[PDB]
Formats: C-alpha cells, sequence, structure tokens
RNA sequence: AGACUAA
C-alpha cells in the first residue's frame, strides 16, 4: 500500500512474467506517472530486468524524470540531462526514437521488460513499435506494460477525472478575432489552448498577446526554451499543439479544446498521392487527453473544458495506419521475426501481410530519406521501393505535368548542386512536403541536394 | 499537419 503521492512497496509479480503483456488502463492523472512507473521501475531493478521505458513525446519524458529522480536511468532523449555511466539497465527514450533504433544498426539490447506510456498513439512509429513489443512478449521474450487511460475500444470523450470538469460546448476561433470572444479573455485563470498547427498557434497567440496577456507557445520547435516556463506562475495562455496532448502537468484551470486537426490520407484514386484532409474533429481519445490537462487537483474544483462539435472516432483513412506497417514490414527480432501490429490495432486498413519489406540497400536508403531527409514514411518508402539511392534527386524532377509544386500561383524552380535550374515536379506527391510553406522551404532543400 | 532526433 502506500499514501496518495507515494509510489507503492507491494507490485504484483506476474506483471514481469514473460509471456505476458498487461494492459493498465487508468483515468486520466491518476498517479500512472508519479506512482505507477516508479514501483514498477523500483521493482524491476530489483528483478534485474533489461528494462525500457517508452514516452510518445519530450512533454511525458521530462514528466517521466522528475517521477523517476534519483533512480539510474539512461536518458535517451534531449529532453532530459542526467548523469549516466553506461552501466544502466534501465532506458527511457520517445515511442519514435525506440522505432527508429530497430529500423537502423543501431543494435538494440534485449529487454526483458518494456514498459510503454501513452500505448493509445497513433504516430505510425507508435503503432509500429507497439507491433513489436506484442511480438517479443509473445516469443516469450519479454514482459510488456502498455499504459493508458485512452485505450483501443475509447469512445468516451469526458472520462473519470480527479476533480468535477465543467463541461462547455462554445465556437471556438481558429484564427485571430477581434470581437465576439469577451469570454477567452474575461477568464481570470489559466488556459491551455490546444492548435492543430504552429501558424495557427502563432496567429491565436499574438492576438491574446495584443490583448494584454502572457502566453507561452509550445510545439516541437519551441519546447526545450518554453516548456520549463510552463511550471512558473508567470502565464495566463499556453497555446500547444498536441505535444502536450499527454502528461502535461501544466497548473490550469481551463482547458480549450477545438477538437479539430488536418490528416493526411493515401488516396488511391488515380496515382497514389497523399493530400492533407481536413481539418476534421480529432479522436475521442485525443479530445479525452486534452480535457485531462485539467480537473487534475481535489483541490481546484472548478476547473472547464470549453470544446467545439463531437470527435469523430473512425480514423481508417489516416496515413497513420499505413505507413506503420511500412515501418514495421521493415522491423526485425534477433530472430530473425518479423513482427506483428499488436491485436486491436490489425486490419485498420487492408494489408497484405509484407508487402512493404525492402531489401538490402532499399531498406538503408528508406531510413536515411526519413531521418537525414526529413521525409514522410509514405514518400520515403516510394522513393526507396523504386531502387532511388538517397543522394540521387531526380525523381524530384521527373513527375507528370499535374505533379508541379505551385508556390504563390508561381512554378517553383530549383537550383541544383550542380548549379542546373529545374522544375519542382516529384514523381511522388506528398502534401506533407509542400503545403506548408516551411516544409516547401525545406523539401526545396533536399531536392538542391543540400540535404 | 502534428510528434521523434537514438545509437
Amino acid at each position: 500500500g502506500s499514501a496518495m503521492g507515494e509510489p507503492d512497496y507491494e507490485v504484483d509479480e506476474d506483471i514481469f512474467r514473460k509471456k505476458r503483456l498487461t494492459i493498465m488502463d487508468l483515468h486520466p492523472g491518476a498517479g500512472k506517472t508519479k506512482r505507477i512507473l516508479p514501483s514498477i521501475v523500483r521493482e524491476a531493478l530489483k528483478r534485474r530486468l533489461r528494462t525500457l521505458i517508452l514516452a510518445p513525446t519530450r512533454v511525458v519524458a521530462a514528466e517521466m524524470e522528475e517521477a523517476l529522480r534519483g533512480l539510474p536511468i539512461r536518458y535517451q532523449t534531449p529532453a532530459v540531462k542526467s548523469d549516466h555511466t553506461g552501466r544502466e539497465i534501465v532506458d527511457l527514450m520517445c515511442h519514435a526514437t525506440f522505432t527508429t533504433r530497430l529500423l537502423s544498426s543501431t543494435r538494440v539490447p534485449n529487454y526483458n521488460l518494456i514498459v510503454m506510456d501513452e500505448a493509445h498513439f497513433t504516430d505510425p512509429c507508435s503503432v509500429a513499435a507497439r507491433g513489436y513489443i506484442s511480438t517479443r512478449v509473445e516469443m516469450g521474450e519479454a514482459a510488456a506494460i502498455f499504459m493508458t487511460a485512452t485505450p483501443p475500444g475509447s469512445i468516451d470523450p469526458f472520462p473519470q477525472s480527479n476533480s468535477p470538469i465543467e463541461d462547455i460546448e462554445r465556437e471556438i476561433p481558429e484564427r485571430s478575432w477581434n470581437t465576439g470572444f469577451d469570454w477567452i479573455t474575461d477568464y481570470q485563470g489559466k488556459t491551455v489552448w490546444f492548435v492543430p498547427s504552429i501558424k495557427a498557434g502563432n496567429d491565436i497567440a499574438n492576438c491574446l498577446r495584443k490583448s494584454g496577456k502572457r502566453v507561452i507557445q509550445l510545439s516541437r520547435k519551441t519546447f526545450d526554451t518554453e516548456y520549463p516556463k510552463t511550471k512558473l506562475t508567470d502565464w495566463d495562455f499556453v497555446v500547444t499543439t498536441d505535444i502536450s496532448e499527454m502528461g502535461a502537468n501544466f497548473r490550469a484551470g481551463r482547458v480549450i479544446d477545438p477538437r479539430r486537426c488536418l490528416k493526411p490520407v493515401i488516396l488511391t484514386d488515380g496515382p497514389e498521392r497523399v493530400i492533407l484532409a481536413g481539418p476534421i474533429p480529432v479522436t475521442p481519445a485525443s479530445a479525452a487527453q486534452r480535457r485531462g490537462r485539467i480537473g487534475r487537483n481535489p483541490a481546484q474544483e472548478d476547473d472547464q473544458y470549453v470544446f467545439s462539435g463531437d470527435p469523430l472516432k473512425n480514423d481508417e483513412d489516416h496515413a497513420h495506419w499505413t505507413e506503420a506497417k511500412m515501418l514495421l514490414d521493415n522491423i526485425y527480432t534477433p530472430e530473425g521475426i518479423i513482427p506483428t501490429l499488436f491485436g486491436p490495432e490489425r486490419e485498420k486498413t487492408q494489408a497484405i501481410d509484407g508487402e512493404f519489406r525492402l531489401r538490402g540497400e532499399q531498406r538503408k536508403t528508406f531510413v536515411e530519406l526519413m531521418r537525414r531527409g526529413d521525409l514522410p514514411v509514405w514518400l520515403s518508402y516510394k522513393v526507396a521501393s523504386a531502387g532511388i539511392s538517397y543522394k540521387d534527386r531526380e525523381w524530384c524532377f521527373t513527375g507528370e505535368r499535374n505533379n508541379q509544386i505551385l508556390e504563390e500561383n508561381m512554378e517553383v524552380e530549383i537550383w541544383t548542386r550542380e548549379g542546373e535550374k529545374k522544375k519542382l515536379r516529384p514523381k511522388w506527391l506528398d502534401a506533407r512536403v509542400y503545403a506548408d510553406p516551411m516544409a516547401l522551404k525545406d523539401f526545396k532543400e533536399f531536392a538542391s541536394g543540400r540535404k
């Protein structure tokens, strides 16, 4: 047993048995990170188990280190720095880092125990990782623990909280406003506002700042300097991407959740291509996770979750289900086996077994295009499977007429490393590399041969 | 679009 705040002295021994996959479904804020995780890790250490801990984001990683502080843990994330002497038997990294290590070489330790926090996270690398982990368990090589307040089959956007939550439906601005939304700025407490993009985040944040509001902007690019600022009292608004969807312990009184996002979609009508569809509603799980950022403190009972619209459960057309298979078809166990998807995540699309398996230099190229090229999984797969090498940028120029990239209604031209001038016209179209002007800038760099 | 940045 334990007191409210401390980890339990007693841990069930059956969670450590090879062949056991434990799904731990608790409600948001039930001490999964501050109590449960350190109990598990302390007991893993006493059992001398080679242990892997997985966080979906650097936000969760940061929160885990707070709870695990003092334990001999090798942190493999830029989010945490600590004194490591490479004799640690416990490793901690992000979901996607692990999948990257599995795909690279880089040989991965033979973990006896794997703890995946936020095991519902649908990023393709995270889906692929659960495939690998559930296969290790099934082979009898590991025990694993999947922890999530919103497991597969979650439908409830309004789950249990530690403190009452006032759920309010209101129209929420997706852009700057001049009037008509006084309730946003009249509110006297702290707000966490979820935005689908950094562009929208910048625009919303500037609007609030000119209303005399103190705003912290949180996303992948600003995490390092701005996340520690959220722990101060010094702010009115955190305007955040879903970097903060899970785990975050803001000291807020209100969440604003527009409940919408862009979705990458693979089109099969004509030449295969990726578009950014929407905005469309987020899933019930995302909505519940965002709402879970408040109602966490029993002494503070008037927290609000302000939202717009219903969530949308069906995400079967999302590119992540295909991209997860593209990754997993190229991951192996030391025994040679290609892992299968975690049970509940099978048949999300119709996915001929092994159809994404790449051979030799193609697999290496695939990995290179993702981690050096900064290209999406689908586009990386398409280029690599064509037998194109990483530094061969010819495919950026040889597409059909309709694949010509336009920026400000003008045909994009590229000046190559060798000094040729060529129209940017990729053989394969993935909206993720050209839609946002910043992504286009990066993709132009790649087409040039400067990446 | 968002997340990740190992070894």
